[PDB]
């Protein structure tokens, strides 16, 4: 299977698999059962912002999710990515729905990664910023039900003609170029990601969530990973 | 077949195909016969720097090549890239040798492209910086004789284990991710590229040169494009 | 006597001193009488964007002003800044009103300057971005009627608590740190500036305009430089 | 007195005031007696690099110092800068010598600070990079014995005409523009600083060290702060 490290914006509580009894943000390391979570007050129909950061000095993965004029939610977890992910990876966004649904619209997404060599202290870096998505975005790899173009946004999951989100949907978008996330021969390594989203649902219980993830370069949506699996894992192990 | 826009650092004069009688830098628009050139005092064995810039406001492609403590060579050409290249392209470096040779070593390469929407005025951007190249640089597509790893450098053309250049060689390196170079519905579009090189040759007359180029995404080294064709064109038309 | 280089967004035509008979954007080099102008379709009440760029390779100062979903206006002028401005300067925004008025509200302002050494080929750079202004913005030098705080915006000229513009007003805002705009020992040098503005007026003829300028570090609003002088020049010579 | 937050590269152990019995790097919060330290293998005559980082999500100040092809030293400390420093500050570098001496040469220095609004989620930023220091660097405030120009470097402490470092010297360099380090109404605040240095001494025990610091905007060298006080504190409390 693929190797996944992700930050999830979980909108639906699946208490039988470790989720707390309320929407939450979490840090997932090779498992959908978050290693750490924090309560999240998701606002249906409002544009939110998620910021993820990691640096090899502290080797701590943190994330903060918030809405304009509102208290934010934050979660952090100490993890050595050199022992979890392959040297080269691809980064992306994923989302899913199951019995319950919601729109999983991405309005913007930026990412920056830097690697400083230990031998010459020279830096290698990558940065990309999307504030508008095109109908034919060649620098993005769309998987599953993900689509771009409508209103210049990226719709990770299926949305019908009348604008209603569909259930049992899963979709992801990965940046085309592989990213050198870590190198034993580097003095300092770090990355940051930011994305704005719009989660809207008709029912009282929206599902299932959105996640920023990092994985092996040839990663694909695990078959049947709709619902609680967030298009990231093959099972709930 | 391929669509090419490039800035050439032509070290060998091929006066039979439009080249001036001296090393020069030039702007090539869909043809190896530069639309504009400038005399270049290449210094065999010294590390040089090349800077290329373009913006849709002025629709002018300019380049400056220089060596520390020496007069620089500059060349500019008016050109609307919207009417020359396809919307999406790939950027890279190319180099070749023929009867005569030279090392076509790249010590660093950076690139930045920005596109501003005409509707929301928001910007999309891409930036990458290579100050060290590794044996397995996954975010680079290597073609022909290009290799990476030795001394953390990118050798565009064939060189022995000691550093001796070989003739009849051609190689290119392209950034993995496609770049959205121009968009009709964009207020301003621009890009810049910078690369440091080391051209060293044992013979009196080195050849054939190095070039920074922009092409269709599926661009490949044209058959037989060694020597004077710099691995960019199929013929000298 | 200050040394001024500026890009003006001239809303009121003063034909007695060289202005064309319509709103326009122009490049002013040590004189309010623009060296080059372009027709500008100012839209009263709407937020617009102005982008200014200059690079030592081409030695050309260009600017583009536009409003979402509308054609833009562009003006360019070839000028060697090392022969016009002192090596060190301060950058800022200025605006004024006279018999007629308008709000000269700045919603955001960014600037980036780079100087690359000719001996070591290394670069010095400065970048600042203001997407929100505070009541006490310590990194900004406010002159005349300029104030910060109201709705997180920078009001260059006097406005009432409700938003009504006042006549006979002049104000400027300069970045606190001096900028090394040019250095003889530099291979390449360049800068870019961007700002969003909101010009609204109750009368049929708004005045007088907004300008992005570069001046000697100790520059101040010339005595009586309200109205047509845009707070930049002592007279209309 | 001033309010100081700093990262010290302490080359001389003063065990009577809390220093460990070996050169070290430390985090100083309003006191020369570091809140946290780490063993540092300083290499006399070699160019080293220091990287400092801080972010409001983890509220952790970290620093890493190293030399090419050698293990690095790292120190991290939990601290909420919002409760230690004033809203606006100035950043700089300081160094000193006492009975024993060393050259406290700075070859490069960069800094970046970002503040994201909680009501608009828009960010304000500042970035500066010095790879070359000029004899008259107007964007730098030099204090005490600090000088610039010699070989394009910044000499924090006095060096004789023969190139020998002098004892009982103290000097600092602060960036001209004040920096908005924290803002209650900001969702995320962060900053990073990097600088290369060259510490050389004929002595068997060089002294006293270099430090990157953040202080009140009107900060000046405390009288008599040579030696173990690193030009940052008035006493060793
Ligand atoms: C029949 O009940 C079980 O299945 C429904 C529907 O599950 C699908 O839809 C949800 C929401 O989109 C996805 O998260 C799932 O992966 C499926 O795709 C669940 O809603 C039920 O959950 C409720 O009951 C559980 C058992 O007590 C509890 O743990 C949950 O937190 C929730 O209260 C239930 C899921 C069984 O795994
Ligand atoms: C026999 O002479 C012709 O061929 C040689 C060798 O050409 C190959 O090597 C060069 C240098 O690496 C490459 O640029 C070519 O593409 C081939 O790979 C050339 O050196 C000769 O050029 C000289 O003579 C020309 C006159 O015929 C003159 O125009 C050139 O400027 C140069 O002085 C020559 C090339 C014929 O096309
Ligand atoms: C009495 O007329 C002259 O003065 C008025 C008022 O000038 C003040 O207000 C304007 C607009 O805010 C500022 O630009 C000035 O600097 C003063 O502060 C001007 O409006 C008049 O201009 C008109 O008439 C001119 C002469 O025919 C003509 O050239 C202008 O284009 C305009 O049509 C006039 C200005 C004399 O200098
Ligand atoms: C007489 O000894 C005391 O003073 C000398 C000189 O101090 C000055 O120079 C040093 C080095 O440049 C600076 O750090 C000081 O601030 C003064 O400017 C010190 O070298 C002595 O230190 C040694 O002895 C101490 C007492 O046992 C010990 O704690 C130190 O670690 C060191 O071994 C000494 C300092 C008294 O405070
Ligand atoms: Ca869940
Ligand atoms: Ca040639
Ligand atoms: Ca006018
Ligand atoms: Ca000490
Ligand atoms: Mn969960
Ligand atoms: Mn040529
Ligand atoms: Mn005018
Ligand atoms: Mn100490």
């Amino acid at each position: 299977a693929d190797t996944i490290v992700a930050v999830e914006l979980d909108t639906y509580p699946n208490t039988d698999i470790g989720d707390p009894s309320y929407p939450h943000i979490g840090i997932d390391i090779k498992s959908v059962r978050s290693k750490k979570t924090a309560k999240w007050n998701m606002q249906n129909g409002k544009v939110g912002t998620a910021h993820i950061i990691y640096n090899s000095v502290d080797k701590r993965l943190s994330a903060v999710v918030s809405y304009p004029n509102a208290d934010s939610a934050t979660v952090s977890y100490d993890v050595d990515l050199d022992n979890v992910l392959p040297e080269w990876v691809r980064v992306g966004l994923s989302a899913s729905t199951g019995l319950y649904k919601e729109t999983n619209t991405i309005l913007s997404w930026s990412f920056t990664s830097k690697l400083k060599s230990n031998s010459t202290h020279e830096t290698n870096a990558l940065h990309f910023m999307f504030n508008q998505f095109s109908k034919d975005q060649k620098d993005l790899i769309l998987q599953g039900d993900a689509t771009t173009g409508t209103d210049g946004n990226l719709e990770l999951t299926r949305v019908s003609s009348n604008g209603s989100p569909q259930g049992s949907s899963v979709g992801r978008a990965l940046f085309y170029a592989p990213v050198h996330i870590w190198e034993s021969s580097a003095v300092v390594a770090s990355f940051e990601a930011t994305f704005t989203f719009l989660i809207k649902s008709p029912d009282s219980h929206p599902a299932d969530g959105i996640a920023f993830f990092i994985s092996n370069i040839d990663s694909s949506i695990p078959s049947g990973s709709t619902g609680r699996l967030l298009g990231l894992f093959p099972d709930a192990n």
